[PDB]
């Protein structure tokens, strides 16, 4: 009897950030019109990333009344915190609000709790702070998972399997909620990587219930979390890093990442179905919610294993329309592949597949990869 | 079959502050003995404190290297998190060797890592530095818990459980590792409270290995870990606060958060037991690792359960000889009470008795419980 998602709910900012216009609005509002160098190179940047828009918490009025935060290398934590440890629990909120609502169990049946961001620290933390403004039971078992990064959609399934299974009747609330302005940086060409998350990097929260067993005629699963893995890709140490610094959330991103993604994508399939029944071919037999740390490593995921047109469909979706916000992402594209699926009148909510993968991609660089089953369309 | 504690070792780092000593040295080399108000403040905190010594990895020539360390509120973060994102791998990696060879199984054999520490962030975080440093598999399952507090030492066997008793023969290897030297702040009369962590705040570092059916004649249990329970004690937010800022980990610890331990010890122990047992418990039946935030929580304990002198004794015992370690500190107690029960001829780890309970008391105010039971002295 493995442990099920229940229910997936997500939320944003609400202020949107068409594509088109965010290198007019970068440019002007961190002071930098005469660097026609850089922004060409943002230009191009953006045309490549497949992201439409984005929802972002920092607005203009912040920038100027903290113009420390694009002054690059100036000290700017403190501001940047101030901010974060109020919203990311906010953000958190509303998308466990409407995954509650999907449940449809009272909040006092939730007795664990994980929160996940990577885009602030305190102590005590998101969950204590989720925990008040939910209402949450005081004695809920909480795991609080700081600084990730951005396999940690798939990791958060992971540890709610776990959690699930083994303690019995438990049901896991699980959060994982970014806002960008801890991540915000100016613009110099001996750190051009901040144009690639300028680009692409973004808010939002999910929220999933994850419980074994469910209750016949109140609980409705949507997929059931078979089996997990989680890798170190072979020297790709330099791909994704990100410090604690005085000036905030400083990162670097190698350009070799998709290579490195590309170069591993069939191992760490063929060894995370080892755990399964040995598939080793045939990749598009499985539906996919594949974190899109940028369009070259959906690129790369669909290249490697040979699939076919529109089988990432829901991954580069949710990239178009949201951007890449961290862990939450591989959440929202479920979320989007069931939608589609009540919409197509498909048979599950996997495509009418009946299996599945999650692959989260973060810092190590760590892949973390989760087995799914779809399930039925039904309430 | 539930998940057992199959080793412990532990490490702190080589510098000795004898607490005798620690007045003159922190008001020496912080320029700060000009302030006679100060100092008698600390000296009375120090008297009370039932600390005798500590390890640290900070030196003076740290601070002389780094004065904004004990400049009070100036920038010194990125410094701070220069040395901790370094030293707290490297001494969880001698506490971890310790441990895995009393396991005495290969470092291969290590299916899941959890990594715990409120000293330094990172990304990658320790977890991925110590799998380097010990050469774990690169497909270990990790779980990297950072900035909890010092209720993380029972949180950490409370999640060890579940992914060993949950993966048939996952072997996890837990590994909590502070270094203060990130809550090292100066002096100022309008932060007191900065005279407390001076006092008591501490360097270790502890590992654990945690597994569920142990091999017969290969792996020896030491403790069973059988329930677990977290609460949040009610209106207590400003009990201990800690807060990751340009000038280092600042933080604020009320006055009362003994008396609020106190003031539900009896709840959270007869709740955390109903996950056992539907009976009445005699709290003296029971065998203690009390994280010893201070000395007056360990007072607290003892009072309000009504417990015999010398119960807590293994929990004053590491207090006395390594302070306040935040996370690590109750794997040392029972660590402690494993040896002491050794050296006593017990019939058991948990000096002599079945029961036992380790009790991790930090930020919220947030109490994890885990309920034990001990093993055979083989
Ligand atoms: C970049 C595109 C779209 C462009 O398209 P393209 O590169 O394919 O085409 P092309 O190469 O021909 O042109 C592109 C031109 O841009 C330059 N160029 C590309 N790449 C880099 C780079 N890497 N450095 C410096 N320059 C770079 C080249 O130089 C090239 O110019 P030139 O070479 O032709 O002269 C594409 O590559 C792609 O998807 N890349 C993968 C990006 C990647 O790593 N995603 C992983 C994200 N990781 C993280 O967020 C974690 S970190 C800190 C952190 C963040 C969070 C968080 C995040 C979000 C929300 C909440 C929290 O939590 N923690
Ligand atoms: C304090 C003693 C020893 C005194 O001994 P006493 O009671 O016998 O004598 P008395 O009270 O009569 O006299 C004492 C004099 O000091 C003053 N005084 C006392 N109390 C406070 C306070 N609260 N504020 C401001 N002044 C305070 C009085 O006013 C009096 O002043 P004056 O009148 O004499 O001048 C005793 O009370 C006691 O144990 N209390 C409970 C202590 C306690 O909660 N520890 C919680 C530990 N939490 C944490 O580590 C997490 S936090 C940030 C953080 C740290 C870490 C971490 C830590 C370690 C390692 C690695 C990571 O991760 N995160």
């Amino acid at each position: 009897q493995h442990a099920k998602i229940l229910a997936i709910g997500t939320a944003n900012p609400p202020n949107v950030y068409h594509q088109k216009d965010y290198p007019d609005f970068l440019f002007r509002v961190t002071k930098n019109e005469h660097r026609t160098d850089l922004r060409e190179k943002f230009d191009r940047i953006c045309e490549k990333s497949r992201t439409k828009k984005r929802y972002l918490h920092l607005t203009e009025e912040m920038l100027k009344a903290n113009p420390n935060i694009y002054t690059y290398g100036a000290p700017s934590l403190d501001v940047r915190q101030d901010i974060c440890n109020i919203e990311v629990p906010k953000l958190g909120q509303e998308a466990a609000l409407k995954a509650i609502k999907e449940w449809g169990q009272p909040i006092s049946r939730i007795t664990h709790l994980i929160f996940c961001t990577a885009s602030c620290v305190d102590m005590p933390g998101c969950d204590f702070q989720l925990i008040k403004l939910l209402g949450l039971d005081p004695s809920v078992t909480r795991t609080m998972i700081y600084e990730a990064g951005c396999y940690a959609g798939a990791t958060v399934l992971r540890m709610a399997k776990d959690f699930a299974e083994n303690n019995k009747g438990a049901r896991v609330l699980v959060v994982c909620a970014e806002i960008t302005t801890v991540f915000f940086h100016g613009l110099t060409d001996t750190h051009l990587d901040i144009l690639v998350g300028q680009a692409l990097f973004a808010d939002g929260a999910s929220a999933v219930i994850v419980g074994a067993n469910p209750e016949p005629e109140i609980e409705r699963p949507l997929f059931e979390i078979v089996a997990c893995r989680q890798t170190i890709l072979p020297n790709s140490e330099h791909g994704v890093v990100a410090n604690i610094r005085e000036m905030g959330f400083n990162y670097y991103l190698s350009g070799d990442v998709p290579k490195f993604v590309g170069g591993n994508v069939v191992d760490f399939m063929t060894k995370t179905f080892e755990k399964v029944d040995g598939k080793k071919k045939d990749w598009n037999s499985l539906f996919f919610s594949v974190h899109p740390g940028g369009p070259a490593i959906v690129d790369q995921v669909e290249e490697k294993l040979g699939l076919k047109e529109g089988k990432l469909r829901a991954t580069r979706h949710v990239l178009s329309e949201y951007g890449n916000m961290g862990a939450p992402t591989v959440h929202f594209i479920l979320d989007e592949m069931r939608n589609k699926s009540i919409e197509e009148g498909k048979t599950t909510t996997g495509e009418g597949l009946e299996w599945g993968v999650v692959i989260g991609i973060g810092p190590g660089l760590t892949v973390e990869t989760a087995v799914l089953r779809s399930e039925s369309i039904r309430c």
